[PDB]
């Protein structure tokens, strides 16, 4: 199509189907319960992921959002993924350390506010509050990050769990700062490299994050 | 008014309300936890499709849809129905049989995958891409049927369950062909015939779901 | 800005995030599970409401609808703000006096509906049907207040119960009035005076409420 970053969004879309199909054979035979839920939270993050990877490239979920004089193209499908697929990476978290449910209702809580303050952020047509609202869901996710490491086992646990704390904190921590360069923010790195950015990480993510996951066996009773 | 599918956006309306105010009566008296839980999820079911059901009816939750160079007139309500009502008719199937949370969470986000897509699918713009997310939508229910016959007691939980998953399997199928004769779709059948056959489904997956379901005693402990 | 509001919005903006930070800090400490509940649960509401305020505070959260031949100015962020924070403090509730989960489904989905009609209500273009969808609401509220006071323990949890209950019934029950009376109703009462009676009540039955709620040793198990 017309637009240079249908690449990104095309392989995207493919990476998030391929990553999807394997978790759902990879999951066929588990009775366990407990890697049961694992499997099914893993396998419908990268699935969400997937539809709304296709509702960008078909240029559903694109919309144009005027400001700095300008008619900006926002991608708002990120949001409507991230809404559901962050929170569910977070219940991975805390169901592997085996954390309280006020713990869980405080992250997703604060996921919430994240996301939702970053769409805000991202179809205020006022330039200057569009990073008021960037700031506070930067601050949201600051406290995401803190509960993950002041806020909470087998060995095997602690060893995934530890791994895929770090893999979060690396990438989640990388998105704000490709809004904020982007074309949602100061629009210093065009929208197609942005894209490429953001596909980089939500595969990462996503996909990564389940491979990691789904090998280890601390998501067995 | 001046649409002719107002008779069954009527009718819809009125037997939901009847079936919501049936339900709560009824439903007066429990104290057994376990009914109550049946009991709460099943009439809030066709609350909610009552809700749905006048907006449609009142002109609310009506939009136009341009696609084959027209102006298509789309209700949207319906998915904000479904999107509540049918996790919540799983749920009640999933409670009946002592699902794992594992299974309930693969079907509830299933499910919010079937009609978010539908929906996308029923907004699209263009022409063609609408059945990809019919198609995407088609395979998540696909996946849905499978799991209530290969993913899962008392006689009477499985004689119940045996019979409301068979009643699921067989009016949910027929959605999916409605919308792909009607007027999201190939425009096959005029959208007041289109409004009568979901009325029909609907009142039946609701209405009569929830009467099989409540008379049974397989909803208490 | 040119909106007379504005000063109520910038309190409330004020008062929500001073209160989430109290509660932030509050919370510091706290070990116990359920109390870590309440406070999760009762720190978000206040959060919250914070970005919902903010947002109404820039504009965001503001559109105009058309009826009874004009412009009128509908602050729907508003209802963005309830469907999450009501029932919440439903939770807080149904927390306390260790309701059923067939009453708290029952509470969340009577509040929802609540909410969502307030919201049609609010939008709806034919003036006459705005108070169709204002009569259902209050149908759910009236529901709701019914089920707490006979639909349900450690004298601490009663009294506290027993408080926040009438703490809510006070208050929830003038937002109807406040409706009902305002911009989005009858136009009785100019939409800065309504912002004020809703920045009000907002404040006491998120801070306020919380305040006695944590203070409480009814949190603690
Ligand atoms: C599945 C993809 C994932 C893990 C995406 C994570 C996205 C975030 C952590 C986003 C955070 C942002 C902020 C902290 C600042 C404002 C803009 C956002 C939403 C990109
Ligand atoms: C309360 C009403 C119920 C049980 C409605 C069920 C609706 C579906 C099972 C809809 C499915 C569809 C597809 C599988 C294809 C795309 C369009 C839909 C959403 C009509
Ligand atoms: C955090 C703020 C709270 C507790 C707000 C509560 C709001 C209600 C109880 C609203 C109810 C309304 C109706 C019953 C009638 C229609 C309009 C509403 C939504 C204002």
């Amino acid at each position: 199509t017309g637009r240079p970053e249908w690449i990104w969004l095309a392989l995207g879309t493919a990476l998030m189907g391929l990553g999807t199909l394997y978790f759902l054979v990879k999951g066929m035979g588990v009775s366990d319960p407990d890697a049961k839920k694992f499997y099914a939270i893993t396998t419908l993050v990268p699935a969400i992921a997937f539809t709304m990877y296709l509702s960008m490239l078909l240029g559903y979920g694109l919309t144009m959002v005027p400001f700095g004089g300008e008619q900006n193209p926002i991608y708002w499908a990120r949001y409507a993924d991230w809404l559901f697929t962050t929170p569910l990476l977070l219940l991975d978290l805390a169901l592997l350390v085996d954390a309280d449910q006020g713990t869980i209702l405080a992250l997703v809580g604060a996921d919430g506010i994240m996301i939702g303050t970053g769409l805000v952020g991202a179809l205020t047509k006022v330039y200057s509050y569009r990073f008021v609202w960037w700031a506070i869901s930067t601050a949201a996710m600051l406290y995401i990050l803190y509960v993950l490491f002041f806020g909470f086992m087998r060995p095997e646990v602690a060893s995934t769990f530890k791994v895929l704390r770090n893999v979060t904190v690396v990438l989640w921590s990388a998105y704000p700062v490709v809004w904020l360069i982007g074309s949602e923010g100061a629009g210093i790195v065009p929208l197609n490299i942005e894209t490429l950015l953001f596909m980089v990480l939500d595969v990462s993510a996503k996909v990564g994050f389940g491979l990691i996951l789904l090998r280890s066996r601390a998501i067995f009773g």
